[PDB]
């Protein structure tokens, strides 16, 4: 599924995003458009270690979610990486929410860093009613 916008906004409020770990929505936003433009069936694979990143968030293989052809991997959400490829982003938020609890929060994903930190967010969310 290919969200738009607001669409998705709205969504990621009801599931509870805003302000999960100290992370404003815009924020959330502004990661979902730049790893994977609002597409949750985006799939990255990154010949260079062997994982993949899945879904919405770009979640990768090696820690967050179980593959098995990533070598030497873990799977912290407990889950299939299959999952995050689905049009109901449930399990996608559930697994993001798990990514930010570790230390570097947020800047676990370099995108978010080049694309969004410190940077002005606010149209990510602009007109959406949330």
């Amino acid at each position: 599924k290919v969200f738009e916008r607001c669409e998705l906004a709205r969504t990621l409020k009801r599931l509870g995003m805003d302000g999960y770990r100290g992370i404003s929505l815009a924020n959330w936003m502004c990661l979902a458009k730049w790893e994977s433009g609002y597409n949750t069936r985006a799939t990255n694979y990154n010949a260079g270690d062997r994982s993949t990143d899945y879904g919405i968030f770009q979640i990768n293989s090696r820690y967050w979610c179980n593959d098995g052809k990533t070598p030497g991997a873990v799977n912290a959400c407990h889950l299939s990486c299959s999952a995050l490829l689905d049009d109901n982003i449930a399990d996608a938020v559930a697994c993001a929410k798990r990514v930010v609890r570790d230390p570097q929060g947020i800047r676990a994903w370099v995108a978010w860093r080049n694309r969004c930190q410190n940077r002005d967010v606010r149209q990510y969310v602009q007109g959406c009613g949330v």
